[PDB]
């Protein structure tokens, strides 16, 4: 047979950084 | 006999990369 | 006599790869 | 799959500097 599906979307990316002061 | 019929479609692919911060 | 007839078509392939990320 | 959603927007940056006399 052909290849399956793509899989699923990765996790979400990490918390971003701190804001300025 | 001829060749049998196509195997299934393969599984899914792997869970994506994580996303961006 | 002659020949006898066509053996069955063969069995299904194999499942095929994963797919893509 | 393809990568995943954004982070979370950071958190946020520290109390600002003392005022003028």
């Amino acid at each position: 047979g052909p290849p399956g599906p793509p899989g699923p979307p990765g996790p979400p990316g990490p918390p971003g950084p701190p804001g300025p002061p």
